[PDB]
């Protein structure tokens, strides 16, 4: 069942890349232009949006995708250069991909949670005391967040299955 | 008629992909900017738009297209990996494509219906009690929705015809 | 004269595709942003624009182009599948392309006419009784409409010439 | 000197295509948004802009470029179809290119003149009597218009030289 | 040092093309939208911007790049036509490239100077007498202008070195 | 360990290029539109933004990437020209790339520091005395700046390792 595992992993990676590159940019285009705070203080919108969304979801997902693909690029470069042994490099890159995927999943959970609330309570300068701000299309962003989390979890499960197939004794050496 | 069925299925899939990728993004570009609610409450436009359109039609159709194409990608990857038995994989991927197409059709019907009304009655916080909001180019979006439903139905019919051609006794094994 | 007819048909199809894909999107970009109605009623602009232009000319032309190209795609896919009788398929696709072109020409005439008036009289809710709206760059859109109609007419004439060359006794059989 | 003439003609055609496709779209992007009329009448801006610029320069130049390239496409398609006499087709396409280029140059002169005035005097409904409107970046558009006229004139001269090289008694037959 | 000279010239040309195509468009995107004049007179912003920046730097640089590359295109086309003596054409195109680069450098100096002031004093109709206008991101544009001047100067020096290597007694013949 | 060093250097360079080209443009899109100063003075926003961000981070990073890749382009062009000794050119380009990377890292540190403050105190004409301005999404820009600094540091370390592998006595000769 290793071959089906590799096929599924490749398919899921391509699926995630396509979904991000196609829709993520459009979904988060007006994230700040349509972010409005109930206030008259100049600069409160900027500060409140920055506090609410320190890093946009799309940027985080793009960075995650590139980082997770990086070990594959390392392996491909090594293979290309070798021609004008590789099993150890393959095992190492599998381990690194596992670690990177797990770390990115955990970071996404700890940074964004599982939903984007429609209201934000912002109490940052220059806003006077505490103000209420309203997010743009929170439901679509929540769906995107949950779907990306599910896809990353599937990738993590497939990578863990591949690692188990490789076996502990074989990564120890 | 299996060959003409496959030809028609491929043609319809390419047609749907082209139509989406070419016009869908432009049609739904100003969905939120031109969405206006008869109110003075800050943040009511965002909440009302989010309630009216939890997921944009274009995003749902893009996701549907990628998901429906996924089994073909799995089959192609399996074929590539095999070279440096496949009939069972072909039957399985045909079944999965049929199921995915039917599911996406049903989901589209249950999520969007058959028309996009020009008026929306929004009663979500912070809007005071009940307010009236006005949708951008509802007729074009209704035409797009109906056309996509028809194309998906044609795809479902072709997939069912292919499944019937394969026969129950072959998919059972 | 069949060969020159085919060459002219191909050239005209390519020319129409190029013109649309290059200038239509830019011409019809600010169709709604620059559409203004003389009124204070919120949501009257959206309703009046939707009534005036149920389907943008550019979307209709893109759909027409893809649909009229569809029979050629069907023929190409059939030819590819055959290699690892075709005259009948060629005749059938010629007939279908002729019918599609004629239908799209008639639909364009019945749906848009021959000009885009600079003034529109809109009496749709929520607009109070009757209001006057002003279209964006009506002259350029009128020129585009007339030019597209002329190109479609040339395509129809070429298709009819090809059909006449083929002969009724051969389409019947 | 026919070889150098053909080389110069090809280079000039490519140069014009590159210049248009690279800068023309950006130069005319804000043609309507930055067009302002000294009035309070709703819809007067749209009418005055439409009267001042019935067809954008960029659209006209794109149409001209495609049309002048069309005879070359016809020749290439004829050559492709011939393989699985051509001198007459070459002469005919050269004559047609000459006629098209001359006609487009004359049309540009009669439609746009040689400069884009910074002020426009607009007396079209709904504008109250006569109003003054101000064009966006008129100097850049004037420079672009003059440069395009010069390039088209160079193309016309080269095509006329090629025709003279071919000779009257040879086009006649 | 003719080989290293040619390599450096090619690298510098590619570098300039890349820098322009990548950043120049973005740098000058909001040149007019962010250009503001201290006045209430309608149309004063357009007139003052047109006077301050008759031709955008990016358009001038694009035109310069294409024109400077034109002799190379002529040489390549001549070489292609020759196959189904060239030293003279090479010398001629070297001379023409040198002349074009020098002319464009001189024109840039005489047209834009070496800096973009943050304030512009505009006294063109309809502005009343004399008004003050404020330029968008003048420092970035000044840096871009100086950098482009330096790159063009390097290109001019390399071309002059190549010409000196060729020798006057060889260009004369 | 030279081999893993080269592979890592190539992978990191590709990673930086991808990250910039994919997200940097979008992160810094509304840098000036969302820049707001607490004042009524016309033209104060432009001056304050220009003072706060003389050169956008994205432009600096693009310039750095192209300049750092330039030595590789020189080496490739030299290799191509030689075919229809190279070790010295390889060593020279390695030294130049190391120097360029170090210089760009130092320049980035001196020009931008390590964070983008959310508040800016601007006292440039025409702003009256001293005004407060609010930056757009400062946290995301700070994260991007720190990440780019880390990547550049990794590149510098790898280049220094390669230089040490080559040794002093080889670069000296």
């Amino acid at each position: 069942s290793t071959m089906i595992g590799r096929i599924l992993l490749t398919v899921v990676v391509i699926f995630r890349i396509l979904i991000v590159a196609i829709v993520g940019e459009t979904v988060y285009d007006d994230e700040q232009t349509m972010f409005v705070c109930n206030t008259l203080q100049p600069g409160c919108n900027q500060a409140c949006y920055d506090r609410a969304f320190p890093i946009s979801h799309i940027r985080y997902w793009v960075f995650q995708i590139i980082m997770v693909c990086t070990p594959s690029l390392c392996f491909i470069t090594y293979s290309v250069h070798q021609s004008a042994g590789i099993s150890r490099f393959y095992i190492i890159q599998v381990v690194f991909r596992n670690a990177l995927e797990i770390g990115f999943l955990v970071g996404q959970y700890f940074l964004y949670g599982f939903s984007v609330p429609g209201l934000y309570e912002c109490n940052r300068y220059p806003c006077i005391k505490e103000v209420e701000c309203y997010v743009s299309r929170p439901t679509e962003k929540t769906v995107f967040l949950v779907f990306m989390f599910a896809v990353s979890g599937i990738c993590v499960v497939l990578n863990l299955a591949e690692l188990n197939h490789l076996g502990w004794r074989k990564i120890k050496l």
